[PDB]
């Protein structure tokens, strides 16, 4: 299952790419600006095969609890209704989101102690890097 390492606190230190990502997504100029200054801290956690990832910052916000491999109804922090699956591929954790017939995919894995999340949407890629709090 999910390695034990991915549950914590987790503090947002770099992201790349974001605002073509969030422009992918549809999301507007002004939220862009606050997204693109808004350093969240993500919060994982798991009850027996329940596993919840909690986003907060000032700006929004999050939070979505799922089974691994089973499709959930899901509010994004831009407020997106999807239907998501998150499943777990060599070690990685792979959130695919769709909705109104677009897809988009947040990845979650480990590198050196580090949490990155490579979030894809239509050939642009974000790159978010997190360190344990
Ligand atoms: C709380 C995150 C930023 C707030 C801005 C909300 C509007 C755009 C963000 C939508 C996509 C968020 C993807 C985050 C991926 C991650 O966990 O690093
Ligand atoms: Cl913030």
């Amino acid at each position: 299952g999910m390695s034990n390492k991915f549950l914590g606190t987790w503090k947002l230190v770099s992201s790349e790419n974001f605002d073509d990502y969030m422009k992918a997504l549809g999301v507007g100029l002004a939220t862009r600006k606050l997204g693109n200054l808004a350093k969240p801290t993500v919060i994982i956690s798991k009850k027996g095969d329940i596993i919840t990832i909690r986003t907060e910052s000032t700006f929004k916000n999050t939070e979505i609890s799922f089974k691994l491999g089973q499709e959930f109804e899901e509010t994004t922090a831009d407020n997106r209704k999807t239907k998501s699956i998150v499943t777990l591929q060599r070690g990685s954790l792979n959130q695919v989101q769709r909705w109104d017939g677009k897809e988009t995919t947040i990845k979650r894995k480990l590198v050196n102690g580090k949490m990155v999340a490579e979030c894809k949407m239509k050939g642009v890629v974000c790159t978010r890097i997190y360190e344990k709090v």
